[PDB]
């Protein structure tokens, strides 16, 4: 009983948007430009990204459910139609609503016949917990195929309108040039929109390359790490997170409780050890891994600032992988959060660089409260 | 390989609250008592329920993460300790925050050692997609045990404070009737708080009874049914759902965008067909089931009004099951959403009424956008 990725699909809304255009798309808070955009862009290295926003009108061009539906429809070919789907697992850190779950909204867009639909939640790793669900479904024999998909439209919550009531509130407290906290403004030049999907099957395709999933290992370090990326709440001085419904309605607006925030200094101190080295050293030992066997390393490292910090982490645990074997399109596609690993896998599989028997290691960290997800693939 | 539920656990916050006491815990909107509470209670037949709310001082007694952690802790005994957990799958229709996912917040409360943590999302069926993830983990051989847990604290969003800006906006608009619509007040007398947890293992336990999971089948009918229960958005005239981030910040408050709403006429028209009869007649045909072979039917039917309507649905597909084989504790535990099936299973496994070889059919509908989840169990 084996599981193979036989088709991957990526969908980026609209056109690539360069560093000089992006602020006009995401808007000015309180009539003024962002103070730190320039150095955020310099540190993260990202040069283009996509937003599900109309360039001329600023209207939304895709809900999160539509974006995911577009990616799933990219899996359809002569070997697979939507109605063949035996199980659909979907996630989005930026779901359009709180209830219903994201997956049934995607099913509503796809309109394929009644089938099993699962939603996973969280952030960067949620696309990988959806993929592991789909993997387990086929591996166990519950189904002979499954589809996982994830989508991200943080443009919905990064646009300047998401901070207007906060700006107006500080103007009623008479401050002259109020600026939103860096913990809020920072993610606005980091996160962008994208969606991916994967078809998993219990036999490889007759022609072309398939990727056998050998395993998917996931570890949470929330038992001792604090929340680090959060929305729908506010992080307290003691490190705990206060949920939005424990705050007053007035405060939701005055503090932008529903925008995405990052405890940047805490991230910087702990992301490498508690998303990479602590889980990977466990997995290396338990599975008897050799870094020399890995032909392709696909890391979602979010920001050029962390590329070599993660590489140092691999060194510290005797699992060095030279930059020549690292594959990523972060700089050109954007940090699409949970979709990043799908947008990487999509390009590598369609590139023609893969060779039979080659081995792939996928690393998907989630700084939200420090999860590391890892997947080992073998080309067949 | 096989999967056994070897322990179930349930946690109700606080003391049972009766029909006369409940509105003082949940509050008046705009100083006036609710006009619909009496008939909603008349129709749902519920007499007790629990809220994670201090009844003297009104403050929260458990977050959703804490409520689930209390349930997971109920699983611990001489045969299982928290650190033996190879996988945790958690869900909540009322997560404390949007990011991170509910599961890693549960882990942060439990503080057990690093392990795999997965979150599922949605409403009533999300407890069962979480359980099916745990079941597939053990069925596939990925792990030898797994824990699923779900928690509900709708009290956080049903309290009167969640409607106070809309009341003010309706007073300010000079509405002849300033009360909030039935579609927003209805669920305040329907939904209540509770959590459950289940331990799944690849061998039964020697002492006492175990429940072998024969299968879990799930169907979504969102391909043709509109959204029906929803929060963090609003239903448009054309039946689509507009997500909260597409609405102005002022409208979030003016219209209570983040409260839980239900389209009651659409619910009443469609919930029996598209959560019970359409999925179950598929399951019955595919697995060649006979209603005569089921010793215990455990249905989450939410309201007395629907008990015989679901029973009628069984008749329509020639799967009649008479009331003496139904097991529920709704009237005395409340409608706890996704937790309901855990709270039914907890009582039944502890009642001593289960005999070896008896067969259980669990039915968990989700009206949110019409999913039916079904689980078949055999006492060993």
């Amino acid at each position: 009983n084996n599981v193979y990725i036989t088709k991957v699909s990526a969908f980026m809304p609209g056109n690539p948007i360069d560093n000089n255009t992006m602020e006009s798309v995401l808007g000015f808070v309180g009539g003024r430009p962002s103070r730190s955009r320039h150095i955020v862009l310099r540190n993260n290295g990202i040069k283009y990204r996509h937003y599900a926003l109309d360039p001329e009108t600023g209207e939304a061009t895709y809900t999160s459910a539509q974006l995911a539906a577009e990616a799933v429809k990219g899996l359809v070919d002569e070997h697979f139609s939507l109605d063949d789907m035996q199980s659909l697992a979907a996630s989005s850190g930026t779901s359009d609503q709180i209830i219903p779950g994201h997956g049934v909204m995607v099913h509503g867009e796809l309109k394929n016949k009644p089938c099993e639909v699962i939603s996973t939640s969280g952030a960067c790793a949620a696309g990988m917990t959806a993929m592991k669900y789909a993997y387990l479904s086929v591996l166990s024999g519950a189904t002979s195929n499954a589809v996982s998909t994830t989508s991200e439209v943080p443009s919905t919550v990064l646009h300047a309108r998401n901070f207007q009531s906060e700006n107006e509130a500080r103007v009623a407290e008479l401050e002259r040039r109020p600026e939103i906290a860096f913990e809020k403004d920072f993610l606005r030049w980091m996160l962008s929109d994208g969606a991916g999907a994967a078809l998993l099957e219990n036999k490889p395709r007759p022609d072309g390359v398939s990727l056998r999933i050998d395993w998917i290992d996931i570890y949470s370090f929330a038992n001792e790490q604090e929340t680090c990326m959060y929305s729908g709440g506010e992080k307290l001085a003691d490190g705990s997170l206060k949920g939005w419904a424990q705050m007053s309605q007035a405060d939701w607006l005055a503090y932008s409780v529903f925008c995405i925030k990052q405890d940047v200094r805490y991230l910087n101190e702990r992301v490498v050890k508690f998303t990479l080295t602590e889980p990977l050293r466990r997995i290396v030992a338990d599975r008897n891994l050799s870094s020399e066997s890995i032909d392709w390393f696909l890391p979602h490292y979010s920001s050029e600032y962390f590329r070599m910090k993660f590489s140092e982490g691999l060194d510290d645990i005797n699992f060095s992988i030279e930059q020549e074997r690292w594959f990523t399109n972060l700089t050109v596609k954007g940090n699409t959060g949970s979709a990043s690993i799908y947008i990487m896998l999509d390009e590598l599989m369609k590139s023609g660089k893969l060779k039979k028997d080659q081995r792939l290691l996928c690393f998907i960290p989630e700084s939200a409260r420090f999860t590391g997800a890892f997947m080992h693939l073998t080309v067949v």
